[PDB]
């Protein structure tokens, strides 16, 4: 029910996503890496999916981790840019879901990214209001998994 | 090697990439789909790799094709944004190469995107000078396959 989940992205939710992304997306390498290292720190078990990245404890210094982290932020950039057209938002979200389904990543597992997002947002002084908005965007992806 | 190929992106090459992307990257959906449809038209042999997308001739109306096309443009956006730092450019290029290697896409196969890029650029009054600059960026990826 991707379209149904997209319906939860109301005018106010879209506004908070764009306002917070204006800051978070301004440093894709820095915030992308912070997002990943926080995920690994708070949910060590997720590291099992990233054996290809090697020594993730290296953080920013790990070229593969950095490459993945920056690339992840462009997926979010893609989503933010499509917010005003649900037909396009839905097709790019389903595109993203394809490889995650193949990796056998469930909606519950994918949702573990909510904690890291909440923390990265707070480090930039974006409170619960914004974290909730982001959880709603993540929920659109969860609906496709 | 990808490191030697990245070093081929000289000052003027980087500038021409930015100037042309300024225009082509303004309409990621339209130019992204144009890019893909041109690939399938001039190189029908490549269609086999995109079985999941379905009836590719539907163009913009094919949701999966549209989703793929928009997403492809954000990878180019990624590359353009990393031109300032060779180390970052290389790590995002190698990241992109991973799934293409898995699909057994060779450097020669990947290089078939040069024709479509040249044609999309030309439609926007960007000549050979620009097509050649983009061929050099594509060569960085080819070096990682
Ligand atoms: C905001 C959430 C997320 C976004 C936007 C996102 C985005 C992406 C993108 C764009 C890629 C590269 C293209 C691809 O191979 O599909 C990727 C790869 C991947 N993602 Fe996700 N992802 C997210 C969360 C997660 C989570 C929570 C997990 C697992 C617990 C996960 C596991 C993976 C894995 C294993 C890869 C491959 C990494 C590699 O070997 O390079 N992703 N993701
Ligand atoms: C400028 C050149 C290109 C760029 C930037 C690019 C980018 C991408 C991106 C971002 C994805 C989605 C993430 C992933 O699954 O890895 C993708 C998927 C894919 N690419 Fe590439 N690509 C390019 C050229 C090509 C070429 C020339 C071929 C084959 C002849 C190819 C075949 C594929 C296939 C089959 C998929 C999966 C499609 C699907 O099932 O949704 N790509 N590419």
């Amino acid at each position: 029910s991707v379209y149904d989940a997209a319906a939860q992205l109301t005018a106010d939710v879209k506004k908070d996503l764009r306002d917070s992304w204006k800051v978070i997306g301004s440093d894709k390498k820095g915030n992308g890496v912070a997002l990943m290292t926080t995920l690994f720190a708070d949910n060590q078990e997720t590291i099992g999916y990233f054996k290809r990245l090697g020594d993730v404890s290296q953080g920013m210094a790990n070229d593969k981790l950095r490459g993945h982290s920056i690339t992840l932020m462009y997926a979010l950039q893609n989503f933010i840019d499509q917010l005003d057209n649900p037909d396009d938002l839905v097709c790019v979200v389903e595109k993203l879901a394809v490889n995650h389904i193949t990796r056998k990543i469930s909606a519950a597992e994918f949702g573990k990214i909510n904690g890291p997002i909440k923390k990265v947002l707070a480090s930039k002084n974006f409170g619960d209001k914004y974290a909730n908005a982001w959880a709603k965007l993540v929920a659109v992806v969860q609906a496709a998994l």
